[PDB]
DNA sequence: AAAAAAAAAAAAAAAAAAAAAAAAAAAAAAAAAAAA
């Protein structure tokens, strides 16, 4: 699970690569990572930045107010990892939305598939991606 | 006191060649058809 964040960061960085095939494969990797993630034990299949931030704030308040110490520590580090992953996915979504207008059709199709998958899970910036996709006519 | 002969502007066509636009070669990914 730890290497998942590294793979996501490398894929987001490679999204800006000059080669088109590399970009399509990075989009595929991000789609595969978003389709199944370890972040499903609690409130699975729902990636909302506001809700996760509120949950993290609640956990921080609970810790501020024997097993309790490290249990809250693990919960907080898990929530921080979730927030970082959500931010990375949001940045990747923005990059792919900017990347929608490409000469190669396979890249466009994979970008549309990734945006649809990201829209399937409730995402605040998914509507922007759908709006950008609407101009593909 | 016309008439050859040399010098000089004016003007055709001809030869030239490397630089750039356009097309082919090579490796790899994707889509369709055939065999198990």
């Amino acid at each position: 699970n730890k290497s998942k964040a590294k793979f996501t960061s490398l894929a987001v960085r490679s999204l800006q690569d000059r080669s088109s095939l590399v970009r399509r494969n990075s989009v595929k990797l991000l789609s595969k990572l978003l389709l199944k993630h370890p972040f499903k034990a609690i409130h699975g299949s729902q990636l909302r930045l506001s809700e996760w931030e509120e949950y993290l704030k609640g956990s921080e308040s609970q810790l501020n107010s024997t097993s309790v110490l490290m249990k809250l520590k693990l919960m907080i580090v898990y929530y921080k990892d979730a927030i970082s992953f959500i931010k990375e996915i949001h940045k990747s979504i923005e990059l792919i939305s900017n990347l929608l207008f490409s000469k190669n059709r396979n890249e466009v199709l994979e970008s549309m598939d990734f945006l649809v998958l990201a829209d399937a899970f409730d995402i605040e910036l998914s509507e922007f991606g759908i709006k950008k996709m609407l101009h593909l006519v």
